[PDB]
């Protein structure tokens, strides 16, 4: 019965079900006067397949190192050509039997040789701020301890090991293990020694840990404050000073101070502070800031906040799980300067520096443990970690190792037990510990509906109806009398909502609505901040984002890694453009008559004292008048009447009829502020007098008819097709209905409740409505007017193998200059097809021409793009593009771009200039047809052909979120209709 | 109220619901002494994308040709390279909006100049034995007329407009037309002239028609004799002379033959016969045969028949339609050759040459009408031709032509009112025309399962299960008591049955117990006769079949057009060597003893005389006897024991224990026929002595253990993985379990009715099948004997995400010389995935060797593939084939080539041979992996790797025909389970 395996011992203790071993007990993350090497720098590395065949031929020495080669640390080391990057959501990339691990299993050996001056000495450590995932460490051949929990810290006692100068630290590092059963988060795996490596002296009489207290009773004005200080587990004695309060203090005793500024993310105060003992001294930050939940609703510092708030990934295109210090600081900042007060750890704790950064610009944080199951459920969470007792003790050690690193930072007014880890005796026993050690916070987890053991009531994805009915308190009670009433006394956070991948998301506007109305909504969390996109180079030497797929995975989730509303280089979608204006802290009504707008403070704790609020009037020349106003400054949740100047309304007034002109407030900030330069523009409101509707030219040019072609004015039409073959001679390739479009990330999602679940853009193949065909029906001329004629050109619309379709009818007219077009839509037979009512995408026209187009200039809403259920943040103006800027650079190519609610528009197509006017329509201009749109995975794949694809849409559904939660809502759903619509044309050189 | 477009008068004709206009009245395809001229050659051919620009230039005068080119006729036109062959089984490639066609409608101008002598005057015509689908007809000028009916003859008289000497005859051909609507075959759609166009002179005192009626009275053996002649319309005075018979009688007048010898696919009697009239003598051959239904039953001549069928297209690789005529010849030898005495028509009319050739080889015939609307079913048949009153006289002429060509062939045994056209008035016009015009033969349509106009109850694909029901008589009742009163008194046939699409048709044997067992039943015809492949030239050079997709459609239906029993160049797939012998007309049972063998004469009319019995035993050495025995005729439906000689019985009881041989017993052709050599094999039956069981090696020699690497005399084994690196010097790449193939045709089938209807591959895929890992548990080596010892292995095998899994086992042993191979398979945890059962593709091992194979032995099954519910063509025996010829050219590729039921097998690898032994296991070798088999679209994307693929199954599913029809029967499936299995291997050189 000879055992003859190899590796058992390796593979026996990544199978473990224990937590790391050998390290120091957990602690908070602080600020130390005591001396600190970084070991970060260029290291040796060695990657071997599995644990079976990875070498023990003591590597560890740091002598005859077969088979070692630089390698940066902090690294995810399949960012620098070791292995790849994997992608998966939900599923699991190996065989799901805990706490076993694949045979094919990267190992990688990590070495770097250091010099430890008499500093060091005779009390050091060693601390390891994140090891994907399983960690052995070795210092100068000797066995510190073993790590787990990839984004938590470490520290192991380097006292009698550390040697005097040089030093050989070995570090073991397997991709897989036992804790990747509850690390599956959606995100890319990626191993490595990702953040920072550092010896700290640790002298006597000093400080190992911080528990900082710092209330504030809203009634008083009072802070209360206790700072407890240990070392070695004990509580020791150490001087508390806090300059600007005029406080010295012992730590370990609670004071009332009797005049504190809050903290808040609104305002973010901070009071510098330090605690010290003999031998060590730690500078603090201290916001005084108390949580409280009464009346169903989530308070800080007496009143209600409204959380407005993004999911935050940490990811780096190029770099993994690595974020450069400036890449945090410039994408916070940009969070600020998008109106968003809120931040969720998704799904794990950040590095450690995120913390004072949160503190400092002022965000809201939900600091989320690493804990994340989600690939148990497809199986009915059999086996799920979660409630498998053999678990606790890890699971436990990654909450504590979570509260204890981030406990003193005022910005964390929520701890999160981790995400879509199901319900279980470990997830209570996670509660139950965090409730003991740090009442000021309440517990937040989604997994459990029940809300048992959590303090709020969280959820994700749920609907904008299920949202207003919980915001009412009255969605249906749980079982459990008595934990329904605990739940139905909970105020309710969508800790994920409005799913950002692709074009979209659309339905924003409803949910916010249901925030302001419902005291017990707290707000919400968009799924997500960033994209996870990886910089790739093709052949040629041209720049894309690969996802999921791209990097050769076995099983893979595709691009629903890119689903933010930055991209990987953090610059903004849309969807943030949107996502500002929907969360704007303030809100302007423009009154009709131009005289005043409403001014409405949303924030919960400012007045409007740091903004200027300035108007201007833009007409079709330029800037008409414009200015400031002031405004004596409106409390929180207070509203006022601002008088504009009288010149604005005497404009306004004196124009004449149909003259377009736009009056536009904004609120910008005063001054320069932590997180954006004066003037930047808060909140806006506008009124638009909008142009009158174009009026037909008079139909005195007549048709001249010869063999085959026909022309009416500026207008050749093949007599064939009885289509326009060009215009003011711009060269006219095609010209048809269209309703279809490419579909995006939300039309490829299923259409979740009903009979039908087909995604959109299956029931769209499946009906034939991207392969439309157009019969002729008949061309005729009819008397016009003064000798002119009107060309009326009937057709029928339908798709192979399909009885239904629409007529469509072209009237041409033209005067000589203005070419007149009147288009009708009527539906023939019934628009079902296996089954299902058939929806469109849109009701409009495609013109191809055979030019290019250079310049896209539009009157109607921008400069971005806009849906009938997006677009808030683009506004009313006038707006000029260069094509390629008219697209969005979407990673997985998709319909994009559409400008709604134009009314009027421009193509500079060389030397010629085509205007299009008309009543309110979506205007797209690209140079690639939407078949190619459709057809590219990647942007690459997008191919110029010489022709410009001009779309003029008189009906557009919107976008909705179904690529995860809502679909469009009702009022934007696109069902067959008859249609009619009138547009003028003009060509100028 | 000018009206402008072009062209819209020829597209008011190809909208046209009458049959052409300006023919002669259909009749009957005559061989007559009269003058002909045929057209057939190289013609100029000019196309046009539309009937709006196709040019109206005189071009029918054949001078100033601008555009023309030369086009051999009869042609299909995208055969050569003007457009494209398009491909469709259901779907229309156009709006459906009967009459109208669409803007792109290929029109194909044809010109031919001829010379008429003086023998083509003053009479003549032009006849066109096909055009697809609209043809206009002019010759020199003048307008003749157009036809409809693109599988219908069509005559023009010429008469004062065929001038002496030259004449210029002109077609334009519409691909699309009104006419489309009620041709929706499954199958190309193929414009052109695609048969003959023939000049005939028509002298007077001729004969235009002739209606032959040969009844044969099987209680006295006369024939009832009666050949009716007409010329324009009326009955004239002719006489028949049938020398054979010493028969001169008047046309007109019936008479009886005292005895005749009756014509039947057995026995194909003719009778050579003219037809005179002053100007004109036509020549017949006469078959005296009786069609009567009597006690539910279909009979002919007194006997029940069964039907032993196939459904034949006419199809081309390289000529489409266009089908050359010893092509023709060729295959209904073939047929014959294969056991086959039946053929469908699908679904139209075919060449007139067919019928003769029908009636002297011996087919009964279902002789089926140009009609299917079958695209109308997706919108509830709304507008289905087959019930618009306009389309009646259309579909009447449809009929009319159909019957009177045909009329006279003894073949033709029913008459098909079309396919798949749904339900409605106009059906019921054409059964009532068919049976007033042509009494004598039974009326056949599928498509209206209450049976009101039809004379037999046809199905298609019905299941074993209900065919079973259907004939006993006990199928539900139709809900009119009338209705179901005449059905269950009518006899039954399935009009296609056994899809024969890619690897199978599996489930035939249990079909043909049934059709043995009822008398109801009366058989079934083979979905299909052909492959449609059309062959395609690669950049290199490279000969494969292309189907729908591969010419550009923009819908179509791939592969769904070769579905055949041979392929498009009539090259038998295995299906066809299955088919022929579950059809074999008689049945020998060989005893278990060896003394004799049970026959049974299964034909209807023929005894058993034209076969010699011919018996052979063969061991592993060669023949060791065989002979021939007298056999005493046999009666139809009689059976009798034919001792063989007592030499055969004394070598088997004399046989060792465990040596193979086996006895089979043939019945061959004792004489050459019209379709086949003498010696031909006809039937055949076999028993075998089976191999005992391998003995397992003594394990004497024991494991060598090194630090990488375990030996066990001479495996090689990875001590990392545990798995054998290489045999007796044979390089081993990979060993592991499989339970997974690369998806049949009949896999991409939906799994219809239950809950679940994913298709199989696409179940497989969801269950991970395909990704199997395999996680290593331990080795041990364990006490063998006298110092050897075995070596087990102990591994789990999963899939990425999943919670079940197997745990195999490897038991190892040898004593030097063979190595003994213990197997086991255990289930762990539940095999459901997404609610629903996984099921597997087979139990077995897949040995990737180092080398390439160059030879494949073995005894078994063979010489082709085998499986479960497939292989009865395969006997037993010893077999030898070069790899090549191991793998089947299915032009999809996909699992194929298993060797079910073998014994033993030797592969040629280079030097050394590869010895596998064991219980009954199925082979299988390739030159490339799974993943490239199932990732080939086509023959050219399989690519040799230079390694061996060796798969040795224990357990393998059915392959069913759930491409269209029944999966895989309850008794061939495979749900998981434990299983166990040993094998002997040994390397020789
Ligand atoms: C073929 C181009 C015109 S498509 C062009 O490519 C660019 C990349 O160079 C951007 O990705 C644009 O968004 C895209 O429109
Ligand atoms: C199968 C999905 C609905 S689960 C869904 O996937 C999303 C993908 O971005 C998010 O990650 C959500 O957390 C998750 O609930
Ligand atoms: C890459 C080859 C070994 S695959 C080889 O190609 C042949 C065509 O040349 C045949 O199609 C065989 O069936 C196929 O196995
Ligand atoms: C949708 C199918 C089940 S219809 C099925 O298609 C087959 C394809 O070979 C055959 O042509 C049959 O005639 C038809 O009934
Ligand atoms: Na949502
Ligand atoms: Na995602
Ligand atoms: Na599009
Ligand atoms: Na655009
Ligand atoms: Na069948
Ligand atoms: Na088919
Ligand atoms: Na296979
Ligand atoms: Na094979």
């Amino acid at each position: 019965g000879r055992s003859l395996e190899l590796g058992a011992a390796d593979i026996q203790d990544l199978e473990s079900f224990e937590a790391g071993r050998g390290a120091l007990p957990a602690r908070a993350y602080l600020q130390s006067d005591a001396p600190r090497l970084s070991l970060n720098g260029e290291w040796q590395f060695r990657l071997s397949p599995g644990s079976r065949v990875a070498p023990d031929d003591g590597w560890q020495l740091g002598e005859a190192l077969n088979g070692f080669e630089s390698l940066p640390v902090p690294s995810s080391w399949p960012m620098h050509g070791h292995g790849a990057p994997a992608y998966t959501n939900v599923q699991f990339p190996f065989a799901v039997e805990p706490p076993h691990v694949p045979e094919a299993n990267p190992i990688g050996d990590h070495l770097v040789v250091f010099e430890a001056g008499p500093e060091f000495f005779p009390h050091a450590l060693l601390r390891f701020d994140g090891i994907e995932s399983a960690g052995t460490v070795w210092l100068n051949g000797v066995e510190l301890g073993t790590t787990r929990g990839s984004r938590l810290a470490h520290e192991f006692d380097v006292s009698g090991i550390l040697e005097q100068g040089e030093n050989t630290l070995a570090v073991r590092v397997a991709q897989f293990s036992a804790a990747s059963y509850v690390e599956d988060q959606d995100m890319w795996w990626l191993p490595g020694i990702f953040r920072d490596v550092t010896l700290q002296a640790r002298p006597a009489a000093g400080i190992d840990d911080v528990f900082v207290h710092a209330g504030y009773d809203h009634i008083t004005g009072e802070g209360i404050l206790k700072v407890e200080a240990s070392r070695g587990g004990q509580a020791i004695d150490a001087v508390v000073r806090v300059p600007e309060l005029a406080l010295e203090l012992a730590a370990g005793t609670e004071v009332r101070v009797p005049a504190v500024e809050p903290w808040s993310a609104e305002v973010p105060k901070l009071y510098e502070a330090a605690v010290s003992a003999a031998g060590e001294s730690v500078a603090l930050q201290i916001g005084f800031r108390s949580i409280a939940i009464e009346d169903a609703q989530f308070k800080v510092n007496g009143r209600r906040i409204l959380l407005r708030g993004v999911n935050r990934h940490e990811h780096h295109p190029r770099l993994g799980r690595v974020v450069p210090r400036d890449v945090v600081e410039a994408e916070l900042r940009l969070m600020k300067q998008h109106n968003i007060n809120a931040i969720r750890t998704s799904h794990y704790p950040p590095h450690p520096q995120f913390l004072a950064l949160a503190d400092q610009l002022g965000f809201y944080v939900v600091l989320e443990c690493d804990l994340e199951t989600h690939g148990f459920e497809s199986a009915g969470w059999a086996q799920n970690p979660s409630d498998d007792p053999q678990w606790e003790d890890a699971l436990v050690d990654r909450m504590r190792r979570t509260v204890e690193r981030d406990k003193n930072h005022a910005s964390v007014v929520m701890w999160s037990l981790g995400n879509e880890a199901g319900t279980g005796r470990n997830l209570a026993a996670m509660s139950r510990w965090t409730k003991d050690r740090d009442p000021s916070r309440p517990i937040h987890y989604e997994g459990d509906w029940s809300s048992e053991h959590v303090d709020v009531y969280s959820r994700m994805y749920a609907s904008q109806a299920e949202t207003a009915l919980i915001g009412q308190g009255i969605e249906p009670a749980l079982n459990d009398a008595a934990l329904d009433a605990r739940r139905r006394a909970m105020p309710f956070v969508l800790c994920e909502y409005v799913h950002a991948m692709g074009n979209g998301p659309g339905g924003m506007s409803e949910y916010q609505a249901l925030f302001e109305k419902y005291p017990r909504l707290m707000g919400g969390f968009v799924w997500e901040w960033l994209e996870h996109g990886i910089t790739v180079s093709t052949a040629d030497g041209v720049d894309h984002y690969g996802y999921g797929g791209d990097f050769g995975e076995e099983v893979h989730d595709g691009n629903f890694v890119t689903d933010g509303l930055v991209d990987a280089d953090r610059r903004p979608r849309p969807g943030l453009l949107d996502f500002k204006k929907v969360i704007e802290p303030l809100r302007i009504d423009v009154a009709r008559d131009w005289t005043g707008f409403t001014l409405r403070n949303g924030q919960d704790f400012a007045d409007t004292s740091a903004f200027s609020f300035r108007y201007e009037v833009e007409a079709d020349g330029g800037a008409l008048d414009g200015g400031t106003v002031d405004v004596a400054p409106v409390a929180p949740q207070s509203e006022t009447v601002v008088e504009l100047p009288g010149s604005v309304a005497a404009l306004a007034a004196g124009l004449s009829d149909g003259r377009p002109a736009v009056l536009t407030v904004r609120a910008v900030l005063g001054a320069d502020s932590a997180w954006a330069d004066a003037g930047h523009e808060v909140a806006w409101g506008q009124s638009v007098r909008e142009p009158g509707a174009p009026v037909p030219p008079a139909p005195v040019e007549p048709v001249q008819v010869q063999d085959s072609e026909l022309t009416l004015g500026p207008v050749v039409f093949s007599r064939a097709t009885g289509m326009p073959t060009s215009i003011g001679g711009v060269p006219v390739e095609k010209l048809g209905l269209t309703l279809w479009w490419a579909p995006t990330d939300n039309d490829l999602g299923r259409e979740w409740g009903g009979a039908d679940e087909r995604p959109l853009a299956t029931q769209w193949k499946d009906a034939g409505l991207n392969r439309l065909h157009t019969r002729l029906l008949g061309i005729s001329a009819n008397p016009g007017q003064d000798g002119g004629e009107t060309l009326t050109v009937r057709t029928r619309v339908s798709a192979a193998d399909k009885q239904y379709g629409v007529l469509v009818d072209y009237t041409w007219s033209t005067d000589g200059e203005t070419v007149g077009l009147r288009t009708q839509v009527r539906r023939d037979g019934t628009w079902v097809n296996r089954g299902f009512e058939v929806e469109w995408a849109r009701i409009g026209l495609e013109f191809v021409l055979g030019e290019e187009t250079e310049l896209v200039s539009w009157f109607g809403q921008g400069p971005h793009q806009s849906y009938p259920d997006t677009g808030q943040g683009a506004r009313a103006g006038w707006f000029s593009l260069p094509l390629a800027k008219m697209d969005v650079e979407y990673v997985r190519p998709q319909e994009c771009g559409a400008r709604s609610g134009s009314r009027s528009a421009a193509l500079q197509l060389g030397g010629r200039t085509l205007e299009i006017c008309g009543d309110p329509f979506a205007l797209t201009v690209r140079p690639y047809s939407q078949d190619v749109l459709d057809a590219a995975a990647h942007r690459p794949d997008l191919k110029a052909d010489g022709r410009t694809y001009l779309y003029v849409d008189h009906a557009l559904r919107g976008v909705g979120t179904a690529a995860c939660g809502p679909g469009v809502l009702e009022q934007y759903r696109l069902k067959p209709r008859d249609a009619d619509f009138i547009l003028t044309l003009k060509v100028r050189s």
